[PDB]
């Protein structure tokens, strides 16, 4: 049911920026974001866990990216906002495994400083790698975020992450600049009202499913005044590479 509300934001230090707020209000279960570097990803992704692991005790959830090094990121910052916002929590007490990549927020009765205090519920995050599969091992999830997701095979997904997730009937937050025309192509078409776009093949033709909702923005949506500086940066980048990371476009 409940979304992070501006409350929650202002709890956290966080001011989000339209395309943020865009998948913040999104209710889907799918939600795909295509977008190009300097978007806010990773931080609307980290808010996102932040209001799952207070807002309902006992919720687990991943973030999984192509390599641990880049599942750090997000992680990272769902520890830096976790471990301060529950001082705002009495009833909270954060439990941080950094070498395993594993979050726990315990839940108590009262509050924590309180004689008596009893552990009612733990809330639990990990970060997870594509390149090691062998640790993608079952968990009961709630929530799941694929970093970097056109970059990670379907496999993964198909068998490692929706499995799991139908379960509890939990919801995926799907992150990526483009990779061409792949799986992660065809999940953003699923959730793409936005209509005929350039960079965006079918788009204005292409079918939708109620359970998905995409969003796209070039990094010069978000940023209006890197736009001359973007385009510039052409002279040196090869123009597939500058579609893709800043146009955010599916080539």
């Amino acid at each position: 049911r409940l979304r992070p509300s501006d409350k929650f934001f202002e709890l956290l230090g966080y001011k989000p920026h339209h395309v943020q707020l865009a998948i913040h209000r999104s209710t889907a279960k799918r939600r795909v974001a295509c977008l190009g570097r300097q978007s806010g990803k990773s931080e609307a992704a980290s808010v996102e866990a932040v209001f799952e692991l207070f807002a309902r005790p006992g919720s687990q959830g991943w973030i999984i990216a192509p390599t641990y090094d880049q599942a750090e990121i997000i992680f990272g910052r769902v520890v830096e906002k976790v471990e301060r916002l529950a001082e705002v929590f009495p009833a909270t007490e954060v439990q941080l495994q950094r070498r395993r990549l594993r979050l726990l927020v315990h839940h108590y009765d009262r509050p924590v400083n309180a004689p008596g205090a009893k552990r009612v519920a733990t809330s639990e995050f990990r970060g997870k790698s594509a390149d090691r599969p062998d640790n993608l091992r079952g968990a009961t999830l709630d929530f799941v975020i694929l970093d970097e997701a056109a970059m990670i095979p379907f496999s993964v997904w198909s068998e490692a992450i929706e499995p799991t997730l139908s379960v509890r009937d939990g919801w995926a937050l799907i992150i990526s600049t483009p990779k061409g025309l792949n799986w992660f192509y065809e999940f953003f078409l699923m959730g793409w009202r936005g209509g005929l776009k350039e960079g965006i093949p079918n788009s204005g033709i292409n079918q939708t499913h109620p359970d998905f909702e995409s969003f796209h923005a070039a990094s010069w949506d978000v940023w209006p005044e890197r736009r001359e500086w973007y385009m510039e940066r052409r002279l040196y980048i090869p123009d597939l590479e500058f579609r893709q990371e800043y146009g955010a476009e599916f080539v």
